[PDB]
C-alpha cells in the first residue's frame, strides 16, 4: 500500500523502460561510415574512439555514483525515506546508461571494423545494463525487500561496470 511512493513507482517504470531499451540496441554495432584506409578515413577512426573511451568511463562514473545515491538514500526505515530524491537518483542512472549505449555501440563498431572484437564490449555493456535493471526492480516502493536483495544489487552494478571498464 503506497503514498507518493507512486511518484517514485513511475519514475522507475519510466526508466526500466529506457534500460530495456538500452538493453536492446547492445545487440549490434552503430552502422559506420564508408571509410577505406584515406589517411583522413584513420584520423576519424582514431579520434573518434578516443572521445568514446572518455565518454564512456565518465557516464558509468555516473552510473556507479548514482548506484550509491540509491543505495545511501533509501536507507534507513521508509517513512523517512525522501523518494523524490531517490527519484532523481535513479534518474541519472537510466539517463547516463542510454547515452552509454549510444557510445559502445560506436566504440565497438570501431574496434570490430579493424581486426579488432566488439562483442565482449557489447556483452558487458549489456551486462552492465541489465544489474542496473536489478537495481530499478529491488528499489520499487513495493518489493516486500529485504534490504539486503537491494544491497546484492547496488554490488552488482559496479561489479557489472568493473568489467566493463576492462572494455
Ligand atoms: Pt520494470
Ligand atoms: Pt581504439
Amino acid at each position: 500500500l503506497t503514498s507518493a511512493q507512486q511518484a517514485l513507482t513511475g519514475t522507475i517504470n519510466s526508466s526500466m523502460q529506457a534500460v530495456q531499451a538500452a538493453q536492446a540496441t547492445l545487440d549490434d554495432f552503430e552502422t559506420l561510415p564508408p571509410l577505406g584506409q584515406d589517411a583522413a578515413s584513420k584520423a576519424w577512426r582514431k579520434n573518434k574512439m578516443d572521445e568514446s573511451k572518455h565518454e564512456i568511463h565518465s557516464q558509468v562514473d555516473a552510473i556507479t555514483a548514482g548506484t550509491a545515491s540509491v543505495v545511501n538514500l533509501t536507507a534507513g526505515d521508509p517513512a523517512e525515506t525522501d523518494y523524490t530524491a531517490v527519484g532523481c537518483a535513479v534518474t541519472t542512472i537510466s539517463s547516463n546508461l542510454t547515452e552509454m549505449s549510444r557510445g559502445v555501440k560506436l566504440l565497438a563498431a570501431l574496434l570490430e571494423d579493424e581486426g579488432g572484437n566488439g562483442r565482449p564490449l557489447l556483452q558487458a555493456a549489456k551486462g552492465l545494463a541489465g544489474a542496473v535493471s536489478e537495481l530499478l526492480r529491488s528499489a520499487q516502493p513495493a518489493s516486500a525487500e529485504p534490504r539486503q536483495n537491494l544491497l546484492q544489487a547496488a554490488g552488482n552494478v559496479g561489479q557489472a561496470s568493473g568489467e566493463l571498464l576492462q572494455q
